[PDB]
C-alpha cells in the first residue's frame, strides 16, 4: 500500500513536497494495518484506528459520505496549492487526513495512549478498554469554514474531527493538509480521554481547563515539528500556512524568550477565552520542553528510542510526560494541578529524575512553588523547590 502526501514531519504544503511511501503504519501500534479491523479489509481510507471521507454536506453520519474506491491500494492523488476548486482535490485532503492521524494514532500508542489507556480503534483485539470508536476523520467538512474541531464521547463511541477549507487566501487553503492542525485536534481526543479516565468525557469544558485542552494540542504539534537545527532560541507558530499569516493562529510565538512572548500565570487573569488561555499553557511547555532538550538531547527521528521504559531524549520525552500527566490530573484541572500531575508523571516514570527541569519552566513562566488557581484573581509565583 502506498500514500502519494506530505510525508510526517513536514507541516504543511509551504514547508516541503510530496511523495510516496510505503505502507507507513508501525506494527505495534496498528497490527492489522491501518486498512484492517482484524476482521475486515478495506480498500479505502477505512481501518482501525479510523475512516476518512469528505462532508460536504456539514451532517453527522459518515458511513456513506465520498471515500476513494482504490483498490489498487495506491492512495496516490492529484494535489496542487495553485487549484481553485477543492473538491477536485478532495481524494488526496482525505488521503493526508488519514496519513497524518493514523500517524498520530501509532506514535500516541507508543506514548502510552492503547486500548486500556482509552485510545480510538475499532477492534482493540483483547488489550483492554472499549473497542467501535475510530476517529471519524472529516475533510473538507461543509459546518464551516476557517476552524477545525474534534468531538470526544466516552470510551466506545467514536471521536470526531472536522477539517474544513480555510478561506483567507486565494486558493482557499484544506487543512487537511496542515498536520500540526490534524494533530492539534486529535489531541482533544487524547486529553479528553485521558483526564478523568475514557468514561469520563466532561472533564476539560472550559475556563482553564478547557485552555489547557486548547495547549495541549499546538504543544504536541509544536513538539512533533521541531527540527534539526531548532535551539531554545527558536520561535514557532501555530497554522501559519492555512490561516495564511506568517504569526499562525495564536498572539504570540512559542518561545522561550520572555521579550518574544511575555506570557506568565497572572496573565491568565487578562486573557479570554480558551484558545487564548491556552497560548500561555503551551508556552509553559515549551520551555519545559526545551529545558529537556538541553539536558537529553532530540531524537530528530519519528519514532522514540526508549531506555528502560523512558524516552531516551528531551523532546519525546516531554511529550510522554505530558500524556501521563494527563492521566494523573484531577477531571476539570487546573494549571497547578496539571503542573502537579506532570511532576508526579515524572516520580513515577523516571523516580523524579527530571524534577528540576520541569519546574524551571513552571516557574519561570509564574506557576511556581507558591501559585494558587482562582478562576479570576490566580497568583503567580517564580519561586523554585530548594532542591533546585
Ligand atoms: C487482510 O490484510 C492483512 C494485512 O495486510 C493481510 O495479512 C497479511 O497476509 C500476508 C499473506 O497473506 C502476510 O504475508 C502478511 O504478513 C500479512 N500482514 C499482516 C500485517 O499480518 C491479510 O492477508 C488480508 N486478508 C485477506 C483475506 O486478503
Ligand atoms: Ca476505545
Ligand atoms: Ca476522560
Ligand atoms: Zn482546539
Amino acid at each position: 500500500a502506498t500514500y502519494k502526501v506530505y510525508p510526517w514531519g513536514v507541516n504543511d504544503p509551504s514547508k516541503g513536497s510530496r511523495s510516496t511511501v510505503e505502507n507507513p503504519w508501525n506494527l505495534a501500534a496498528s497490527e492489522f494495518t491501518w486498512l484492517s479491523d482484524g476482521s475486515n479489509n478495506y480498500t479505502t481510507t477505512r481501518g482501525n484506528n479510523g475512516i476518512a471521507q469528505v462532508n460536504p454536506s456539514g451532517g453527522s453520519t459518515y458511513l456513506n459520505n465520498y471515500r476513494p474506491d482504490s483498490p489498487s491500494l495506491k492512495f496516490e492523488y492529484d494535489y496542487s496549492t495553485s487549484t481553485t476548486t477543492p473538491t477536485t482535490y478532495r481524494d488526496a485532503s482525505i488521503a493526508q487526513l488519514f496519513y497524518t492521524a493514523n500517524k498520530y494514532h501509532d506514535l500516541l500508542y507508543l506514548l502510552g495512549f492503547t486500548e486500556q489507556a482509552g485510545n480510538f480503534q475499532t477492534n482493540n483485539n483483547g488489550q483492554g478498554g472499549v473497542g467501535n470508536d475510530m476517529v471519524i476523520l472529516n475533510a473538507q467538512d461543509g459546518s464551516g469554514t476557517n476552524n477545525a474541531n474534534f468531538a470526544t464521547p466516552a470510551d466506545g463511541q467514536p471521536g470526531r474531527m472536522r477539517m474544513c477549507l480555510w478561506t483567507y487566501s486565494t486558493p482557499q487553503r484544506d487543512c487537511s493538509f496542515d498536520a500540526g492542525v490534524v494533530i492539534h485536534e486529535y489531541t482533544h481526543g487524547l486529553s479528553n480521554r485521558l483526564t478523568g479516565g475514557p468514561a469520563n468525557s466532561g472533564c476539560l469544558p472550559g475556563g482553564e481547563s478547557g485552555g489547557m485542552g486548547e495547549g495541549w494540542g499546538d504543544f504536541m504539534a509544536t513538539a512533533i515539528h521541531i527540527q534539526s537545527k531548532d535551539t531554545r532560541a527558536s520561535n514557532k507558530v501555530m497554522g501559519d500556512w492555512v490561516y495564511n499569516n506568517a504569526a499562525g493562529i495564536r498572539a504570540y510565538p512559542y518561545s522561550t524568550s520572555l521579550t518574544t512572548n511575555p506570557y506568565t500565570y497572572k496573565s491568565v487573569n487578562s486573557l479570554s477565552g480558551v484558545h487564548a488561555i491556552g497560548t500561555y499553557w503551551a508556552t509553559v511547555l515549551y520551555e519545559v520542553m526545551w529545558n529537556l532538550i538541553d539536558k537529553h538531547g532530540k531524537n530528530d527521528a519519528d519514532e522514540p528510542k526508549f531506555n528502560n521504559g523512558v524516552p531516551t531524549d528531551g523532546k519525546y520525552l516531554a511529550m510522554k510526560l505530558v500524556v501521563d500527566g494527563m492521566s494523573l490530573q484531577p477531571c476539570n484541572p487546573n494549571m497547578v494541578q496539571a503542573r502537579d500531575a506532570i511532576i508526579d508523571a515524572d516520580t513515577a516514570l523516571t523516580k523524579g529524575a527530571n524534577k528540576c527541569e520541569i519546574w524551571k519552566g513552571f516557574a519561570k513562566r509564574g506557576l511556581g512553588t507558591g501559585a494558587k488557581y482562582s478562576a479570576s484573581s490566580r497568583t503567580e509565583s517564580f519561586a523554585l523547590p530548594s532542591g533546585c
